[PDB]
DNA sequence: AGCCGAGC
DNA sequence: AGCTCGGCT
DNA sequence: AGCCGAGC
DNA sequence: AGCTCGGCT
C-alpha cells in the first residue's frame, strides 16, 4: 500500500472489508502491543496503524493544512475514505477497506484527547459513519491489584501495579487483553443533538467561552463535591459521544489547564516545580547534564510524562538571553539558545549542563520548606503544591501557557522594582504602578492604554545615507528580523520595491547592531514616515489574559498586575509570620535540648549522678524521675501532626572534658540569646533581611554577568 | 568540488596550487579547531579536511577495497593525485591542487598511528612525493604549566592543564598555535634506505615477526632503562621517517599491545579492569544504564578514550549467550545480544542496563583489594595493575585481543573443572589436562593435535527424508548458518545444485533447532559422506597464540593452558599467604583496640580513673602515662608505608551502661577468638573456603538461569 | 575474504 | 562509518 | 498565518 | 514530526 508503519489486515480491501477493523494506536509501542496482542489469528480482520501523537483538529483548519497532513491522508488511504462522500447505500460502502476504526490509546487524559480528536475528525468529515457506529475504542487498565480502568474507581474500591501508558503492559498481558474483548471493547454511540453539541463544544474555536463556562462548572462542582465528601464519578458496553465529551475529555481539559497555567504563588507549573524541587533535593555542587537531570527529576518527582518535554522545560528554565528570563533559576552551562534564533538554537540536552543559580535558594529560602504542603504519588512524597518565594516570581519571569478555554500571558518585570514595591508595602504605603521590564533590553516600553504597551527597539540616523539599528523590540529575534524585514527591504518584492541599498551586521551573541545604507531621498522619506514604523521596530504588547491559580488552586483572571502583587503580598507576609512561629518553636526546642544536655553533663562532672553500670531500664527511669525532658526536638517535630533521652546518652565521653563542657555552656547561652534575638524581630524584619541578601547577591551575580 | 566535509583553500587548483597545504585532521572537532585557527587570512592557501579515524592500510589491501574506499579517493580528488603517476617534472606537478599535506592529529599514540598510516599511504603510492618533503605534521601540546609536547618531557622538566585530544584546546588557543608555526610545524624528511625499511617494517604483514623482534627490543630496553634510572627518551625542525617510526609510532604499537592483550593474572585488559574497578567502587544495589555507567567509569577510572569503545566493552562483559562468556561478571539486563546474530543484535547502550553479577565479588574478594597495587592518573588513584581472582578467569571467559606484532586467542574453560584442578594442586597432585568447554554448549570438542581441536554441533537422522540439527559449533551464529549454509543448500548455486528440498526453524533465543527435508537418495549420499561435513557442523579450533602479560608485565607466549594454570596457581597461593598475613595484622590491631577500649571503660566504671573536667592535654598525657596504646588500627595502617586516643574518647556515654560493657567484653573475647581461629588456618584453607562459597553461588545462579 | 575486539 | 592489528578458517 | 510552551 | 490549546499581532 506504501505506508511502511502500517500492518494491514489480510482481509482489508477484500469482500470481507466491512467486517475488518483498523486499530489506531497512540505511539508505536502501543502498535507492537496490539500486534502481538492479536497474533497470527488476529491479523486477518484487524489492521493496526500508529499515530505520532495529538492529531490535526480539522474542524477549523485551513484547506492546505489538511491536504498536506500526512497522518490524515494516511488514515484516509488505509480506510479508503473519500472527502465529502456520504456512506449509506451498499454501493457507497463497497469502496471502504475497513468497516470500523478502533482507537487504542493510553488510559490517561492525553489518550482521551486523541480519542476526542479522532471523533472530531470523523464527525466533521463523515457524520454518515459516526451516526452508525463506525468508531470504537479499546480500553486498557490503568492499575491492577483484578483490573481497574480509572484511578477514581480503584481509590473507591480501596500486589498493586500502576500502568503508565500502553507500553508498560507487555507480552502475555497484551494477549490476555485480546482474548477477552467483551470487557476491553467499547462502542461509541450517537444518541442525538447532545452529541453534536458536545463535540463542537470541545473542538470548535467559536466555543472557547462556552468551554470556559463548561470547565468552570466542572471545577466548582468537583470542589463542591470534594467539600461534601461525595466520591469522584468515573467511567468504565456503549458510550455516547456526549457522555464521553462531558465525563472523560473534560478531565483532559482540566488537567491541561492545571499543567499549562501557572500558579500565582511561585509562578510555576507542576513540571517546572517538580524540576526545581528535584534540584533543591539533589543540591548539586557541580553541573549536571540536562538529560541526566531529566531522568533524575522523573525518578524523584514522580513525573509521568515523556523525557523530551521535561528536558525542554529545564532548557526553558535556564535561558538568560534578552527576552526570556529576567532571573534564570538554573544556570545555562552550554549553549541553551541565543537572542539570534530565539532559543531554537539550543544544543541537544545530552551535550549541555545546568545547576542551581546561587539566587535560587535566596528567592526560595530553605527554611520555608517547613511551611509547605508536599504532595504524594503512590506513597512517595514528591513536591509541594507551591513554593513561596520572597518576591512574586510570576511577575519576574513572565509566566505564560496555553490550556483549554483559558490561556495565560504575562510580560517580565524588574526584580528591583518589585523588591522596592514590597518594601513600600512593608512600610505601609501603596505600591507604585509597574510597566513591563526586560533585563538587558535597551529599547523602551511605554503604556498605551489599559494592559496595552508599545515596545520599541533603537534606531539612529548616522548620516544622510546611513541609519544604525542598535536594538530590536523584545522577542523579535535577530535572524528573523534580518530575514523578514531587512532582506525584503533590500531585495524588494513583487508589490513593494527595494527601500534600502545595503546593510551590514556587527552583532554580538547578546547584542544587535545593523548599519543600513539608503539613498538620501529615501532616508528622508523614511524618517518623514518615522524610522521605527518603516523599519518595523515597534510591536504592540497587550496582556488581557492574566490567568493564574490562586493559593486555593482556583483559576482566577487578574485585570492588573497590582492585584497579583497585593494577593501575593498578603499570602507571603502571612507565611513570614508562620516562619517566625515555626522558628521560635524549633529554636526553642533546640535551646531546651542544649539545656538538659548541659544540666546532665554538669551534674555528671559535678558528681551529682553516676551513670556507670546502671541498667538501661533503671537509668531511663531514674532520668525521668530526675526531671530530664524527652528529646524536645523529636517531640516538638512529632507534635506538629518509650521516652527517648538518647540525645543525652549518645554524647561522646569527650563531653566531660573541660573544654567540651566550656564550649557546650557557650553553645547553650548562644542558643538562648538566639531565641531572644529572633523573638524581638517582626516578620517584616525577616522579609527585609531576605530581600537585602537577595539584592546583594543579585548585584554581584548580574555584575559578574556583564563582566563576563 | 562535491565533498561537503571539506573546506577548500581559495588558491587550491589555481596557479599558486603548489604553495597550498592540505591539513588532514583527526576528527571534525580538530577540523573546526584548525579552521578557526587559520581564520580569514589562513583560508587562502590552507585547506582543511577531516578523517573519520584510522585509515586504510593500502600497502597490503585488495584492489577493490582500495578503489571503493571513500576517504582515500576523497584525498586523491582533493589533492589531485593520480595513481601510478610519478611527480618530478614541472609538467607533472601542474596537475596537483595542493603542494603539501599537513597532518594534524592528537598528540597521543593513536594520532601517531594515523600519521603513520598516511605516511604509509603516500610512501606506497607516490615515493616521488615522499622523498621531496610533500608531508608535514602540525604538533600540538599535550600539557602546559609554557608548553610540553609529550608526557616524558614534562615529567623530566618537573597551574597545570592536560590536553586530551585536539578538541580540548579551543578558541584563542587554536589561534595562538597558528600565529607561531615555527614551533608547531615539523617536516618529514627522507634520509635514505633506513626510512623505507622502517615504514615497511611497521605497515607490512610480511614483517610481523620482525615487528615482534622490534617491539621485544623496545620492551626489554625500556625495562632495562627503567631499572637503571635512565630517563625516558622523547621527541619534540625536521623529523626523518625512520626516527618517526622507531621513536614515535613504536609507542603506539606498544600501547596497542598493552590495551589489546590481556593479563594472565585476572584475564583483563586495562579498559575492562577499569570498568570492573568502577563497578566495585560504586557497589550498585540496582541496575544502571550502560551509557551512564560508561560516563561514571570515565570519571572514576580516568579512562581517556571515546565513550563508544567503553560502552561496547561493558556490553561484551555482560554477554551470557552460548559462545561468549562462561561467567559474565556484569548482568545483561536488557537485550545485550543473542546467539542468533552473535551479539551484533544488542540494543543501544542508552536503552540497556547492567550491574555486578553476585559471583563477581566472590571471584574477586574485596579483602584482596588490600593486597593490590593501585595506579595513579595525575594524582587520582584509579585501578590496580591487576586483580587476583580465586581462579584463572583468563581461562574461563576465553580472553582474546589483537595488538601489533602479537595477538591473543584463548577458548573458554569450565569453571568447575578449573576449581577442581586448583583443589588437586592444593592437595599436592598434578592437574588434569583440560579441553575447552563452553557453557550450555550441547556439541562436542575433541583434541586433534597439540593446541588443535574439533568443535562439532549436533545433527540426527529422524527418518528417510528428515534430519534434525539441534546444535551448531561454538561461535557459529544461527542467522549466519541459515544464510550461508541451509539457504545455499536449498536454493542451489551456479556451481552446486540444490542438496535439500526444504527446512523449517524451531529456534529459541538461546537454542537451535533445524528440521531439514531431503530426498531419500540424497540423504543416503549425505550420511555416506557424513552429516557433520555435508552440513558444515564441524569447525577447527587452533590456539597457537596464547599471549599474556605475566605478573611482571612482561609479554609471554604460553604453549599449553597448564602453564597458565600453574603460573597463576603459584602467584595466587602466594597472595593467599599475603592475605593471611594482612588479616592477622588487621584483626590483631582490632583486638588490641577492643582491649584498650575495654580496659579504659572497665576502669571508668570500676572508678580507677575519672575523666570529668580533665583538660585535653592533661588527659592525653595521663592516658599515655597509664599505658593506653595509640589507635592501633591507624598506627598499623600507617606503618604499611600527637598520640590519637580519640577511638576511646569518642565512645558514647551509653558505653558505661551495664549492657554496653557486657556486649563490649563479648566483642572483645569474640575478636580474640577470631584472631586465634584464623591464625590456625592455612592459606590453602582460606582458598578452599573461597572456592566452596563460589561454587555454592555458582550452582544457585546457574540453576536460576536454567529455570528462568 | 572474514571474524574476533579495543581503539580512531 | 570503515578501518587497524595477528592468527586462523 | 504564526508565535508562545508543556504535552502527545 | 506535526500537532493542541487561547490570545494577539
Ligand atoms: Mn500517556
Ligand atoms: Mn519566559
Ligand atoms: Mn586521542
Ligand atoms: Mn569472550
Amino acid at each position: 500500500k506504501g505506508i511502511p508503519k502500517l500492518d494491514d489486515a489480510n482481509d482489508a480491501g477484500g469482500k470481507h472489508s466491512l467486517e475488518c477493523t483498523l486499530i489506531l494506536t497512540e505511539g508505536d509501542s502501543a502498535k507492537s502491543l496490539a500486534v502481538s496482542g492479536l497474533g497470527v489469528i488476529g491479523r486477518d480482520r484487524y489492521g493496526v496503524f500508529p499515530l505520532r501523537g495529538k492529531i490535526l483538529n480539522v474542524r477549523e483548519a485551513s484547506h492546505k493544512q489538511i491536504m498536506e497532513n500526512a497522518e490524515i491522508n494516511n488514515i484516509i488511504k488505509i480506510v479508503g475514505l473519500q472527502y465529502k462522500k456520504s456512506y449509506d447505500d451498499a454501493e457507497s460502502l463497497k469502496t471502504l477497506r475497513y468497516g470500523k476504526i478502533m482507537i487504542m490509546t493510553d488510559q490517561d487524559q492525553d489518550g482521551s484527547h486523541i480519542k476526542g480528536l479522532l471523533i472530531n475528525f470523523i464527525h466533521h468529515n463523515w457524520p454518515s459513519l459516526l451516526k452508525h457506529g463506525f468508531l470504537e475504542e479499546f480500553i486498557t487498565p490503568i492499575v491492577k491489584a483484578l483490573s481497574f480502568y480509572s484511578i477514581p474507581e480503584f481509590d473507591e474500591w480501596k500486589k498493586i501495579k500502576y500502568y503508565k501508558g500502553l507500553g508498560t503492559s507487555t507480552a502475555k498481558e497484551a494477549k490476555e487483553y485480546f482474548a477477552d474483548m467483551e470487557r476491553h471493547r467499547i462502542l461509541f454511540r450517537y444518541a442525538g443533538p447532545e452529541d453534536d453539541a458536545a463535540i463542537t463544544l470541545a473542538f470548535s474555536k467559536k466555543k472557547i467561552d462556552d468551554r470556559k463556562e463548561w470547565l468552570t462548572n466542572f471545577m466548582e462542582d468537583r470542589r463542591q463535591r470534594r467539600l461534601h465528601g461525595l466520591p469522584e464519578q468515573f467511567l468504565y458496553k456503549h458510550l455516547t459521544y456526549n457522555d464521553f465529551i462531558n465525563k472523560e475529555l473534560i478531565l483532559f481539559s482540566n488537567s491541561d489547564n492545571e499543567r499549562s497555567i501557572p500558579s500565582l504563588v511561585d509562578g510555576f507549573k507542576p513540571g517546572q516545580r517538580k524540576v526545581l524541587f528535584t534540584c533543591f533535593k539533589r543540591n548539586d555542587k557541580r553541573e549536571v547534564k540536562v538529560a541526566q537531570l531529566a531522568g533524575s527529576v522523573a525518578e524523584m518527582s514522580a513525573y509521568h510524562h515523556g523525557e523530551q518535554a521535561l528536558m525542554m522545560t529545564i532548557v526553558n528554565l535556564a535561558q538568560n538571553f534578552v527576552g526570556s528570563n529576567n532571573i534564570n533559576l538554573l544556570q545555562p552551562i552550554g549553549q541553551f539558545g541565543t537572542r539570534l534564533h530565539g532559543g531554537k538554537d539550543a544544543a541537544s540536552p545530552r551535550y549541555i549542563f545546568t545547576m542551581l543559580s546561587t539566587l535560587a535558594r535566596l528567592l526560595f529560602p530553605a527554611v520555608d520548606d517547613n511551611l509547605l504542603k508536599f504532595l504524594y504519588d503512590d506513597n512517595q512524597r514528591v513536591e509541594p503544591e507551591w513554593y513561596i518565594p520572597i518576591i512574586p516570581m510570576v511577575l519576574i519571569n513572565g509566566a505564560e501557557g496555553i490550556g483549554t478555554g483559558w490561556a495565560c500571558k504575562l510580560p517580565n518585570y524588574d526584580a528591583r522594582e518589585i523588591v522596592n514595591n514590597v518594601r513600600r508595602m512593608l512600610d505601609g504605603l501603596d505600591p507604585h504602578p509597574m510597566l513591563p521590564n526586560y533585563k538587558n533590553f535597551k529599547g523602551t516600553i511605554q503604556e498605551l492604554g489599559q494592559n496595552q504597551y508599545a515596545v520599541s527597539g533603537e534606531i539612529f540616523v548616522v548620516d544622510r545615507n546611513t541609519v544604525e539599528i542598535t536594538e530590536l523590540p523584545v522577542r523579535t529575534w535577530t535572524q528573523v528580523y534580518k530575514e523578514q524585514v531587512l532582506e525584503p527591504m533590500l531585495n524588494g518584492t513583487d508589490k513593494t520595491p527595494a527601500l534600502i541599498s545595503d546593510y551590514k551586521e556587527y552583532h554580538t551573541d547578546t547584542t544587535v547592531k545593523f548599519v543600513v545604507k539608503m539613498t538620501e531621498e529615501k532616508l528622508a522619506q523614511a524618517e518623514a514616515a518615522g524610522l521605527h514604523k518603516v523599519f518595523k521596530l515597534q510591536t504592540t504588547l497587550t496582556c488581557n489574559s492574566m490567568v493564574l491559580f490562586d493559593h486555593m488552586g482556583c483559576l482566577k483572571k487578574y485585570e492588573t498586575v497590582q492585584d497579583i502583587l497585593k494577593e501575593f503580598f498578603d499570602l507571603r507576609l502571612s507565611y513570614y509570620g508562620l516562619r517566625k512561629e515555626w522558628l521560635v518553636g524549633m529554636l526553642g526546642a533546640e535551646s531546651t535540648k542544649l539545656n538538659n544536655q548541659a544540666r546532665f553533663i554538669l551534674e555528671k562532672i559535678q558528681g551529682k549522678i553516676t551513670i556507670e553500670n546502671r541498667s538501661k531500664k533503671d537509668l531511663i527511669q531514674m532520668l525521668v524521675q530526675r526531671g530530664y525532658e524527652s528529646d524536645p526536638v523529636k517531640a516538638w517535630k512529632e507534635a506538629q501532626e518509650g521516652p527517648d533521652f538518647n540525645y543525652i546518652l549518645n554524647m561522646s565521653l569527650w563531653s566531660l572534658t573541660k573544654e567540651k563542657v566550656e564550649e557546650l555552656i557557650k553553645q547553650r547561652d548562644a542558643k538562648g540569646r538566639e531565641v531572644n534575638d529572633l523573638k524581638r524581630k517582626s516578620p517584616s524584619d525577616l522579609w527585609k533581611e531576605d530581600l537585602a541578601a537577595f539584592v546583594e547577591e543579585l548585584d554581584k551575580v548580574e555584575s559578574q554577568e556583564r563582566e563576563d
